[PDB]
């Protein structure tokens, strides 16, 4: 029958797919985040999840603080400024390293639409 389906009848499309990295990592490939409205109500209810997600008590101390652009030439304030299958980088107290964030890796992460 069909009574209430939750995700498995007509779906419109919303949020968008970043590939989070945390700053100071390489081999870390980072890990896929999915961001909009009514996941997340801004970038500090993100950042909760973020720390929680890409916690390491190693290069991030408090999980993560901030989220910077994948060259750490401007942090992100507002979700408006999180595109589709973008790739950002976690801070809190760093001065940003410039790594292979994206170097020969592969971009295909954002099509498992």
């Amino acid at each position: 029958g069909a009574m209430d389906p939750e995700f498995a009848l007509s779906n419109e499309k919303k949020a968008k797919k970043v590939r989070f990295y945390r700053n100071g990592d390489r081999y870390f490939k980072g890990i896929v985040y999915a961001v909009s409205s009514d996941r997340f109500r801004s970038f500090d209810a993100l950042l909760a999840d973020l720390t929680r997600s890409l916690s390491d008590n190693i290069n991030l101390p408090q999980g993560v603080r901030y989220i910077y652009t994948i060259d750490g030439s401007r942090k992100i304030g507002s979700m408006d400024e999180l595109e589709e299958g973008e790739s950002y980088v976690c801070s809190s107290d760093n001065f940003f390293k410039k790594v292979e964030y994206t170097k020969n890796v592969n971009p295909n992460w954002s099509v498992n639409v």
